């Protein structure tokens, strides 16, 4: 169930150092997605580009649905990162915890890279490093 996420935020300076920094946060596999292990580059979805190359890790903040227009639903926002060469998909559920619901819902035909969710602290510690706008990289294990 629980899904272990590292994440890497790598930071250059003008003369050709580089600095990293490795955080720990939790969050949870969904029934929509597989439970194994992945990584890659994180890239952001927004919706203009949900509604219009391969391995990155898909970051998406779920809004308020009255301030979430949009032509997906979750799940579908899940597949279409998929088909779009995603290695796994984190969803942060903290303004829609309906969400969950609709992930854990028993599929017949699940997608085969992991979809998965996060919230709270972890979601917020997630989202400082995504909005920096910088190279980052997530690791999703389960132990």
């Amino acid at each position: 169930d629980t899904a272990f996420v590292e994440v890497v935020l790598f930071e250059s300076s003008p003369n050709g150092d580089y600095t990293t920094y490795t955080t720990g946060l939790q969050g949870r596999f969904s029934r929509a997605g597989a439970t194994i292990s992945a990584e890659g580059e994180i890239v952001q979805m927004h919706p203009l580009g949900l509604c219009n190359e391969y391995g990155w890790v898909g970051v998406v903040k779920l809004e308020q649905p009255e301030l979430d227009p949009s032509c997906l639903t979750v799940l579908g926002k899940a597949k279409r990162a998929v088909q779009r060469g995603a290695t796994a998909v984190i969803f942060d559920v903290s303004e829609n915890p309906d969400a969950i619901d609709q992930l854990n819902q028993v599929s017949e035909d699940p997608l085969k890279r992991p979809v998965v969710y996060v919230k709270g602290a972890d979601a917020v510690k997630l989202m400082n490093i995504v909005n920096k706008q910088k190279v980052a990289r997530a690791r999703i294990q389960h132990r």
